[PDB]
């Protein structure tokens, strides 16, 4: 119960929010329907519209008007945004040439440039080009300020997960808003776009920019807006707050637009009906900018123009129905749409088998427009697993399609032509970024980046120290004219051992055999140089990775590859090698088919053993440096060391062997050499972070040899491909992957064909950023290059998406 009989006189859009049962006057009261009885009258004035006309100039102030054209309005801070244009012969902001803003040009009393976030729902990246003729304000911001060709949203590419990622720097799995709708099994409650449950703070984790600001003494306007407040009133409210006294005035402001998303859903991303909502958004930008120029804040404010996701063509007839796949479709609950999440209908029911559900959904129809996954098998790049609100069963739906439970859910619940929510690498889902102001660069294009990175930059723009988040601080330093953050390399925690030859062959009892006993002082010093690091400048091009946690490990040098060998996990953490464009692929000679050799540098007690693999009827093994790429028949023996061996399912060896034998050579060929770092990843609790030894749930039968959940490779070359990878003078070019280490290839519907028809497709799906691999391994890559650290941080956040342009 609210006693809404209090008044909003003098409290319109109050910044601090008042505790019930006292009525409210802030920009959210309408959503709680707890506004004071006079809120509409006092606070939502509309009389005479939004613009001055000749006949209003100098008028006697009428307090009933939406905004004012009277003389005193500039000092009151409540002129219509075109006042100066109509009544003082000034020009619209868009009509002014852009002049570089070398320094903040702020009125007296401004302790720092204000930040205004202008966020636009459903603003697909390609609107910047395709709608350019009808968005002159936005086009000016874009070409004058700093801009990216597109910004990658987070998955799912839905509104609430994305806006709250913008505000926190956190993956949805970490901030809690893992969908537009979601069910929490602990709360036994559902969050939806519509309704009151979303107002409860228990859903919203992390620390959003406004709490970060407030905790450090910077004042923040509200980021949420009630839908009923029109856009003209939001702009005028922001401009009013900007006229407040220094000690009361916010330093950060957010404006939110429901468009073009609202129309996009109705008309598709490029419906003829889409031109007007784009005109209208642009007009609002103009209003804000004229509003700023009026207050002489237009060369003082940093403005971020940002979308939460794009929009794709989706219609009712492109819907897959689960009722066509399962007979027991009434036992499940589906979160439907552009992604699927499936859980048991009647919770705590032991008849429900996720495994049998997945199998009924796998590769059942030749043209199937979704693929089921256990959440922990989703591509690690989606970071979509580690939250109890994410159902164990996930469906990644194809672009342009929907999934629904039964036909009655679609014809009893065609409305729409547009939707979003698909995989965040999908072109139609990319969105926009423009930064404009004193702190952003002038007429600068930056590469596409992920929206998780902005929280750190916004904190910098406000002089705040950011809460711990998923951005990589420093990786967007190149957006900024002046940087408050100077990134530095994390310190190495464990230093390696460099063992020499310490063990005699006969000390090893590993059940390993090799055909290696075939009989010169010239090639004898030469082999020994290799074991001591003579070829290391060739295979470790960017210095050795740093180990960022406490462990025990050895550097092992070889003619063709160097490795970091863990005595704890009994395998390499990383193996590094370079394959020039000239290098040749050979076979494993028949006499060496099952060859595994003890490593005399590494004690029996810290080695794997062949007996374990023999006994484990599921588990086979593979090699991190591929024997296929040995530089000489003599060097090939090194590839068969027990210290280069890793546990691999036969199903997975098909993928790995094709990567090693065919793809590495092809990339070296296409990229003019490549350097490869490969290794195991252990993430049994699917939190995206390196597991400690006591977290491993699977070992090779009868052994202490832990089974990796994934295998990664980082493939680096010279961005200028006329230079070879091993002699590169400038910026680097990278692509990486994290492949799930799975006992079957059920993920790849084509896996019964030749590897050349499915393997590369799979690896593409599991493309990753170097930074993802760093969190999963506790390693730090690229410690010794000639490049600046902030450039390396950008490189480590790069994701090769394989989309077309
Ligand atoms: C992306 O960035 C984020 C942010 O940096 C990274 O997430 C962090 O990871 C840290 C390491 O895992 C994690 O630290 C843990 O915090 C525990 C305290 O948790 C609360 O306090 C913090 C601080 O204010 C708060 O942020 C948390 O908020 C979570 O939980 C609520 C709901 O309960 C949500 O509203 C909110 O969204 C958030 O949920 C997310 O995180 C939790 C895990 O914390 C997940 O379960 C959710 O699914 C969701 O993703 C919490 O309110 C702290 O107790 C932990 O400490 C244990 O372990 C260490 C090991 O060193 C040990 O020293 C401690 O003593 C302790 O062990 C004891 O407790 C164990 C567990 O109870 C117990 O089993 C043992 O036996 C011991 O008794 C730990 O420090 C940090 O909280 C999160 N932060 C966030 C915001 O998620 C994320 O990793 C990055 N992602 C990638 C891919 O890099
Ligand atoms: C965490 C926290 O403090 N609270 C307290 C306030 N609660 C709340 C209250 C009223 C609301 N009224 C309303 O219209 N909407 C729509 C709206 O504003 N959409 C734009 C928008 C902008 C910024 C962000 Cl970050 C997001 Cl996700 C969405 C809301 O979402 C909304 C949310 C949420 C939990
Ligand atoms: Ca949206
Ligand atoms: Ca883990
Ligand atoms: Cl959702
Ligand atoms: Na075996
Ligand atoms: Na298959
Ligand atoms: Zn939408």
């Amino acid at each position: 119960w609210t006693a809404t009989s209090g008044s909003c006189k003098g409290r319109c859009f109050e910044l601090q929010e008042v505790g019930p049962p006292d009525c409210r006057c802030d920009n959210l009261c309408k959503s709680y329907s707890s506004c004071c009885h006079d809120f509409d009258e006092l606070c939502l004035k509309t009389a005479r519209g939004w613009e001055c006309t000749k006949d209003r100039c100098g008028e006697v102030r009428n307090e009933e008007n939406a905004c004012h054209c009277s003389e005193d309005c500039l000092s009151r801070g409540d002129c219509c945004t075109n006042y100066q244009v109509v009544c003082k012969g000034e020009s619209h902001w868009v009509d002014d040439d852009c002049e570089e803003i070398k320094v903040p040009e702020c009125p007296a009393g401004f302790v720092r440039p204000p930040l205004i976030i202008f966020s636009v729902d459903g603003f697909r990246a390609s609107y910047m080009k395709k709608g350019s003729k009808v968005m002159p304000n936005i086009e000016k911001l874009r070409s004058c300020g700093t801009h990216a060709p597109y910004m990658r949203p987070v998955y799912p590419t839905k509104t609430f997960p994305n806006l709250y990622t913008l505000a926190t720097g956190l993956y949805p799995e970490s901030h809690g808003i893992v969908g537009n709708s979601m069910y929490d099994p602990v709360f036994d409650a559902s969050f939806h776009l519509r309704g009151r449950e979303k107002f409860n703070h228990r859903w919203w984790g992390g620390q959003p920019l406004w709490i970060t600001a407030t905790k450090q003494g910077v004042r923040a306007g509200t980021f949420f807006w009630s839908v009923s407040i029109p856009h003209e009133r939001r702009i005028l409210t922001i401009l009013q707050w900007l006229s407040l006294p220094d000690n009361e005035r916010p330093s950060v402001y957010a404006f939110y637009s429901e468009q073009p998303d609202f129309s996009g859903h109705k008309y598709g991303p490029f419906g003829p009906e889409m031109t007007n909502p784009l005109r209208e958004i642009d007009k609002t930008v103009g209003q804000l900018m004229d509003g700023l120029k009026q207050l002489r804040l237009h060369r003082c404010v940093n403005v971020i123009f940002v979308g939460d996701h794009g929009m794709e063509d989706v219609t009712c007839d492109r819907t897959e129905f689960l009722s066509n796949y399962l007979t027991n479709v009434d036992d499940i609950t589906l979160v439907p749409g552009t992604l699927g999440r499936i859980r048991a209908k009647s919770i705590n029911n032991s008849k429900y088998d996720p495994k049998t559900i997945i199998a009924a959904l796998t590769c059942k129809k030749p043209d199937q427009h979704f693929k089921p996954y256990m959440k922990q098998h989703l591509p690690k790049r989606l970071h979509y697993a580690n939250n109890r609100r994410i159902e164990d069963i996930h469906l990644l739906v194809d672009r342009r399609w929907h999934v629904a439970r039964k036909p009655l859910d679609v014809y009893k619940k065609c409305f729409f032509q547009g939707d979003h929510g698909f995989d965040n690498k999908v072109n139609s889902m990319q969105t926009v970024f423009v930064g404009y102001g004193p702190t952003f660069k002038y007429r600068t294009k930056v590469p596409p980046f992920e929206n998780i990175e902005l929280y750190n930059v916004m904190c910098d723009l406000l002089g705040l120290k950011p809460a711990p988040n998923n951005g990589t601080h420093g990786s967007l330093n190149h957006l900024l004219r002046t940087n408050t953050f100077r990134p530095t390399m994390p310190d190495e925690v464990s230093r390696p051992n460099y063992p020499g030859i310490m063990y005699l062959q006969s000390e090893f009892d590993l059940g390993c055999t090799c055909d290696d006993k075939v009989e010169n002082k010239l090639e004898e010093l030469n082999k020994r140089l290799h074991t001591k690091g003579s070829t290391k400048e060739r295979h470790l091009l960017y210095g050795r990775p740093a180990v960022l946690y406490r462990t025990s490990y050895d550097i092992l040098y070889h003619t063709d590859f160097e490795s970091g060998y863990s005595e704890i996990f009994l395998m390499p953490l990383w193996t590094s090698y370079t394959i020039s464009k000239q290098a040749e692929v050979s076979s494993i000679p028949e006499h060496l088919t099952n060859c595994v050799r003890p490593d005399v540098r590494v004690s029996p007690g810290f080695s794997q053993n062949c007996l374990a693999y023999k006994n484990d009827k599921q588990m086979s093994y593979g090699f991190l440096f591929p024997p296929y790429l040995s530089s000489s028949p003599e060097a090939k023996y090194d590839a068969f060391l027990v210290t280069n061996m890793v546990p691999m399912y036969p199903a997975f060896k098909r993928v790995w062997a094709y990567f090693q034998r065919v793809l590495v050579k092809k990339y070296a060929s296409e990229r003019n050499g490549v350097n490869v770092i490969s290794g195991p990843i252990f993430d049994y609790n699917y939190d995206g972070l390196r597991d400690t030894e006591d977290e491993i749930k699977q070992y090779v039968e009868g052994s202490s040899i832990p089974v990796p959940t994934h295998y990664y490779s980082i493939i680096t070359s010279c961005l200028d491909f006329t230079q070879p990878a091993d002699k590169c003078d400038g910026p680097l070019s990278v692509s990486s992957f994290i492949l799930p280490h799975r006992p079957d290839n059920d993920e790849s519907c084509n896996s019964s064909e030749d590897e050349s028809k499915w393997v590369e497709e799979l690896m593409k799906m599991h493309t990753a950023r170097v930074r993802d691999i760093e969190h999963l391994t506790g390693l730090d890559f690229y410690r010794k290059t000639s490049r600046s650290y902030s450039e390396i941080l950008t490189l480590k956040t790069y994701l090769h998406t394989y989309e077309s342009e």
